[PDB]
């Protein structure tokens, strides 16, 4: 079988986050109430059922601006965007409900499951 | 500290490869002698010093076609492109030299190191 590089995927994700931090090849702005977040559509699609369902549709694939539901909180969204790019989820007592509801909206089922576990353990 | 999702990076890479397989949001063609390979610039940049140095330069960032050195073999390139998207390197006795030289050209130093180890162990 092929040789497996056990750190490669994490290295790639780190580098994609570095690209985001430098606004290199970002191709969408996500508008969340009064804030805006630039990202790579491919990373969004790789992480979220909502963004997958949007951009896989040829009708919507070339959108450069996505306005989220006005009920979504920027903090909760930012926590999830960071998760997408890092594998690290900043879940706390003060943010869990907002993060969980935002993850439901973004169709991030593993994160939703983890939020439920956080509630159970809390 | 934040909660760590140990499979997330690998999941993201899998999904990016699925996007490539469906030609979704690919934004460059890499021409390698008589063959062509579509890819995502962000993944190329995240994996290869050559592609990083090209696309981080505003002069070249919007190129949609990259012609590699005519000496580069498509098989060797394809093996490395697959590696970029999978973390799995198809190294064999029959391809090691071509893969190693191609990895040198693409400035993929960890892969070059691994090729040298393959030679040493062989």
């Amino acid at each position: 079988s092929q040789i497996q590089f056990t750190r490669h995927a994490s290295d790639v994700l780190l580098n994609l986050n570095r690209l985001r931090s430098r606004d290199i090849l970002t191709d969408v702005v996500i508008v969340v109430s009064r804030e805006q977040f630039r990202a790579h559509k491919t990373v969004l699609m790789a992480c979220s059922g909502l963004f997958y369902s949007i951009f896989t549709d040829q009708l919507k694939r070339n959108l450069s601006v996505i306005n989220l539901d006005p009920e979504i909180n920027p903090e909760g969204f930012n926590i999830l965007l960071d998760f997408m790019y890092t594998s690290r989820l900043n879940l706390r007592e003060g943010n869990i409900m907002a993060v969980m509801a935002t993850a439901m909206y973004l169709q991030m089922e593993h994160v939703v499951d983890t939020c439920r576990k956080f509630i159970k353990a809390s």
